[PDB]
């Protein structure tokens, strides 16, 4: 079992906190909000870095460039923005979605980014010059998570169709469909580390492991509350392998990823804790929470 107690209270945001995510090299916590805004922190201390500010609507996802120096904020404005960090400056304001945007990541050689909508799409977009590459006709319902794979040759998606979807990044094409008895709605998806498993949560309180190849659930993570929003889930490396998620009874659930037990809850939040990240070099976790709420929490095994 891990050993994860509160270290850091995060405030600022001035309402409900969407996505908090770890840098890639380990030194930032990025944050987006419906209030619009981008805000950085010190990963090991909370240190409030600085605020990213552009996008004319709430931020409903944001994620780091493989290099740590760029982000990928998605909007209730339709647009994602590409932001240098460093500088502060929106670099790219990516057009084309018809409806809000609600997740966004770039690919692991953060030359393309890949997005998802309300308007049942999934786009491709070039990150040089902030251009669609391709628009997916991948779901029928609101897109709620989209994710490459470890080399970019696959994108994953997620919708409240009840379906997830594995894209060939290069032609665009459907090549797989999951989706088990239930067709709830899929709140959550990504694909492991090591790519050959996809972590997927819909809103019938279930996280589930599957081998997308095979087409096969291995894992059931339950005990935690999810049947209203599009909570993250991670897998946690550093220490143990773990299963880390959310949940709508204001904790952070932490499951042993093999025999899908639950080890640990962590509480403090006052609201739906709608995001929580996984630090790639240490044991330590941040976790987000909404309205009601609006702080970040960082923790530490």
């Amino acid at each position: 079992k891990p050993n994860y107690a509160l270290k850091f209270t995060l405030a600022g945001h001035t309402k409900a906190v969407s996505s908090v995510k770890f840098s890639p090299n380990g030194e930032w916590l990025a944050s987006s909000s419906a209030d619009k805004l981008i805000k950085i922190w010190g990963a090991y201390d909370g240190k409030f870095e600085k605020t990213i500010s552009g996008h004319k609507l709430g931020i409903s996802d944001v994620a780091w460039s493989s290099d740590s120096n760029l982000l990928v904020s998605a909007s209730d404005d339709k647009t994602l923005k590409i932001w240098d960090v460093s500088s502060g400056k929106c670099l790219k304001t990516l057009k084309g979605h018809s409806n809000y945007v609600f997740c966004c990541n770039f690919n692991p050689q953060s030359n393309l980014i890949v997005s998802g909508s309300f308007d049942e799409s999934v786009r491709i977009w070039d990150v040089k010059t902030g251009k669609c590459l391709k628009t997916l006709p991948a779901h029928s319902d609101p897109v709620s998570a989209v994710h490459f794979n470890r080399d970019g040759s696959l994108i994953v998606s997620s919708s409240y169709d009840g379906l997830c979807r594995i894209w060939d990044t290069a032609s665009g094409q459907c090549l797989k469909t999951l989706i088990d008895d239930d067709n709830p709605p899929v709140s959550f998806v990504k694909f492991s580390p090591n790519g050959k498993y996809i972590l997927a949560a819909t809103l019938d309180n279930t996280l589930k492991l599957w081998d997308y190849s095979k087409g096969k659930c291995l894992k059931t993570y339950t005990g935690h509350k999810n049947e209203k929003y599009c909570i993250f889930a991670n897998f946690s490396v550093t220490g143990g392998k773990w299963i880390v998620s959310g949940s709508e009874d204001n904790l952070v659930y932490i499951w042993n990823l093999q025999t899908k037990e639950i080890v640990q809850k962590l509480q403090g939040h006052t609201d739906v804790v709608i995001s929580t990240a996984c630090h790639p070099t240490e044991n330590i976790i941040a976790s987000a929470a909404l309205e009601n709420d609006k702080t970040i929490k960082l923790w530490k095994s």
